[PDB]
C-alpha cells in the first residue's frame, strides 16, 4: 500500500567487536554493532507497507544471513532486507515489509542490532575510492536516513598501526560475487619512484586472479587506513592471467604510490596464500628487490537480532 518513514528512530549505540585479530579500531574492520530503535504503529501502519533505512558508507553485514526480523516478543512484526553496497554502491539499505500481525490495535517497539562493517576505501572502483574520504581518524558522526528523517551518533575511529612507509596489503570478502578484494601498494618512495616492479600471484592452484577486475593507479597519500585516496594512471606494462597479476612501472612522481588491486576466487577464503613481487628502485639510487609470501585468514561472523516490546490497545 503506502511506504512509511520514521521507524527506525534512534541510534542507541554503535560499538566495536574485533571479529578477528585486527590491531587497531577502525571502521573498515568488522564488526560494528549498530543498535537502532524502531517502532510500528498498528493505526498508522498496515500489513504490506514497506520502509528503507539507508546506511552511508557501510559495506556489508557481516553475517551470513540475508534478513533481520523487527520482532517484538517472539513474535515478528516486519520483515528486513540486507542489500550490501559492497562494490555496487557506496551505501548498504535495509528494506522492510510490514507483517500481517501488525494490526490496527498493536503497537510494536523495540530494538534491532546490526553487525556492519565499513568502506574506508579498497580498490581503485569509483565506490571506495569516494567511500574513502567518509571517516577520519578519532571522532565521527555517523548517520543513517529513513527518507528524509536522519538517525545520528557520534563514535571514535583509530587509525592503522601499519606503518604506511613499507608495504601494505589488505584484503576483504565480496560475496555477492564468492570473490575476496586484495590490494598491494609498494613502499614509500618519498621523492618518486625511477623504475619497479609489483603484483601477486596464487600460491600451489588454490588461487585464481580474476583479470578482468584489476585496477593499476597511483594515489596521492593515503587515508587513515592506508588506502588509496585517489587513482590516476601513469607509465607502466601490464601482464595478467588467472595465475597472477604483475606490472612494470615508470617514471612515477614524489607524492605518489602506485598500487595494484583485483578480484580473486580462492578455495577456502578463510585461508589462502599469495606470492608477492617487490622491486623498487627509488628517485635515489635504492634499488632493493624482496619478494615475499603472505597467507591470509578468516572473520568471525556475528549474528542480527532483534527485541521488543508490544502495547495491544
Amino acid at each position: 500500500g503506502k511506504t512509511i518513514t520514521g521507524v527506525f528512530n534512534s541510534f542507541n549505540s554503535l560499538t566495536w567487536s574485533n571479529a578477528a585479530t585486527y590491531n587497531y579500531k577502525g571502521p573498515g574492520t568488522p564488526t560494528w554493532n549498530a543498535v537502532l530503535g524502531w517502532s510500528l504503529d498498528g493505526t498508522s501502519a498496515s500489513p504490506g507497507d514497506t520502509f528503507t533505512l539507508n546506511m552511508p558508507c557501510v559495506f556489508m553485514f557481516t553475517t551470513s544471513q540475508t534478513s533481520v526480523d523487527l520482532t517484538a516478543h517472539g513474535v515478528k512484526y516486519a520483515t528486513c532486507q540486507f542489500q550490501a553496497g559492497e562494490e555496487f554502491m557506496t551505501f548498504s539499505t535495509l528494506t522492510c515489509t510490514v507483517s500481517n500481525t501488525l494490526t490496527p490495535s498493536i503497537k510494536a517497539l523495540g530494538t534491532v542490532t546490526l553487525p556492519l562493517v565499513f568502506n574506508v576505501g579498497g580498490t581503485g572502483s569509483s565506490v571506495d575510492l569516494e567511500d574513502s574520504k567518509c571517516f577520519t581518524a578519532g571522532t565521527n558522526t555517523v548517520t543513517f536516513n529513513d527518507g528524509g528523517k536522519k538517525i545520528s551518533i557520534n563514535v571514535d575511529f583509530e587509525r592503522s598501526n601499519v606503518d604506511p612507509k613499507g608495504y601494505l596489503t589488505d584484503s576483504r570478502v565480496i560475496p555477492s560475487l564468492n570473490k575476496v578484494s586484495t590490494l598491494f601498494v609498494a613502499p614509500q618512495c618519498a621523492n618518486g619512484y625511477t623504475s619497479g616492479t609489483m603484483g601477486f600471484a596464487n600460491t600451489y592452484g588454490d588461487v585464481q586472479i580474476d583479470c578482468s577486475n584489476i585496477h593499476v593507479g597511483i594515489t596521492k597519500g593515503l587515508n587513515d587506513w592506508n588506502y588509496p585516496v585517489s587513482s590516476e594512471s601513469f607509465s607502466y606494462t601490464k601482464t595478467c592471467s588467472s595465475n597472477g597479476i604483475f606490472i612494470t612501472y615508470k617514471n612515477v612522481p614524489a607524492g605518489y604510490r602506485p598500487f595494484v588491486d583485483a578480484y580473486i576466487s580462492a578455495t577456502d577464503v578463510n585461508s589462502y596464500t599469495l606470492s608477492y613481487a617487490n622491486e623498487y628502485t627509488c628517485a635515489g639510487g635504492y634499488w632493493q628487490r624482496a619478494p615475499f609470501t603472505l597467507r591470509w585468514t578468516g572473520f568471525r561472523n556475528s549474528d542480527a537480532g532483534s527485541n521488543g516490546i508490544v502495547i495491544v490497545a
